[PDB]
């Protein structure tokens, strides 16, 4: 008995573990993810900077960072709004880095930004344009989260 | 080993079910689920309220139902359509009551409504611009469930 | 007590294996799966019918197959461009099948269609009005897969 059911449980285990899994896949699909591509997703919320980082890393993602033209495109269609992108300079002034670690490899400044207005900024949305400007992360911009290709 | 064994697998489950917790936060936060709000779904189809009702419960949820102003513009947004909310005046005319219990506190009736309308009305159904109709329960109206915030 | 620990391990994964059940069955109803009714889920990723046989039946679900004029619908509003059907006549020409077997019964032709054109047509899509026109496996298409009702 007990052995038997013990390794009939751990079947069960990885059964569960492979189901999981499929489920998974099936969401990401009907989510729009592209196959081998990073996906965006977005429940359209308005929230300050450090609550999207809380919340993407909550569902296991990160703020949405694009690496190239086209993801940046990809964000911009998922959003439809302006979105806060996981890059600050909240370290060191001027210095843009993404939360996920390191320099810039890749930008869509707006003309004459990031600025630093006002009061400051160190956050950055992504517009209705797909170009960039520095905001204050306080400000409320839309949540949209990003998961692995 | 055995007890190592045991130990090892409810190690595993543990994690299963965290995974599984994730997989219904990011399900909910991709349809479009608030912080801190509840999360309002709808299949767009349209029945009776009683299968409206029994499709919420398989689901573990209830038929929607717009405590402020706030959930009823979610709803609004949600349902597109006309859509039955999980309130009733069945007990007592003219007293209507959520489904889950209590009375009607907050209200967005239309003009002249409810009125309870020919052999008579006990459901109720939010319809254009998110205002309310009470309606035959036995009418066909889209199905919108309500999961906890 | 080796045998208590056993017990709640199989309690512990029958709730599991409950909660997982539940979790497919929002996400279907999410994703617009109606009583009874079979669903349509696509990602709008274009690709050759191979892909999207492999792609789908990963998820254990095959490439949309329109059995009646609702269905057909139904996949024509999923997927809002051209998308492969799971019928070919791959095995015999000019005998269309469906992917899972037996031979085609409704139909939706455009007028003058099946035609085997050029080189030939063996697989099938739905385009305008959700009409049908066969076309070369090869070509590139949206890919949408059908759940079981
Ligand atoms: O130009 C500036 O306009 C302000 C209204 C604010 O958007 C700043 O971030 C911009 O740099
Ligand atoms: O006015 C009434 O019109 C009927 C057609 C029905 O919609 C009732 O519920 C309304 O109160
Ligand atoms: O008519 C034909 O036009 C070709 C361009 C191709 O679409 C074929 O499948 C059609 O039968
Ligand atoms: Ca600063
Ligand atoms: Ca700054
Ligand atoms: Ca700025
Ligand atoms: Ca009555
Ligand atoms: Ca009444
Ligand atoms: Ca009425
Ligand atoms: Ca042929
Ligand atoms: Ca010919
Ligand atoms: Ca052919
Ligand atoms: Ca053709
Ligand atoms: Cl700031
Ligand atoms: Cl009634
Ligand atoms: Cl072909």
């Amino acid at each position: 008995a007990i052995e038997v059911k013990l390794a009939n449980m751990e079947a069960e285990i990885n059964t569960l573990k492979s189901k999981l899994e499929l489920t998974n896949k099936l969401h990401a699909f009907s989510m729009g993810k592209k196959s081998g591509k990073k996906f965006f997703v977005t429940n359209h919320e308005r929230m300050p900077f450090s609550k999207v980082k809380a919340l993407c890393s909550e569902l296991r993602g990160t703020v949405a960072i694009p690496r190239n033209a086209e993801e940046n495109k990809a964000i911009q269609e998922v959003a439809k709004t302006s979105a806060f992108l996981g890059i600050t300079d909240e370290v060191t002034e001027g210095q843009f880095m993404y939360v996920t670690g390191g320099r810039l490899t890749y930008s869509n400044w707006k003309k004459d930004e990031p600025n630093d207005h006002g009061s400051g900024e160190d956050c950055v949305t992504i517009v209705d344009n797909g170009l960039w400007n520095d905001i204050s992360c306080q400000a409320s911009h839309t949540a949209v989260c990003e998961f692995p290709a």
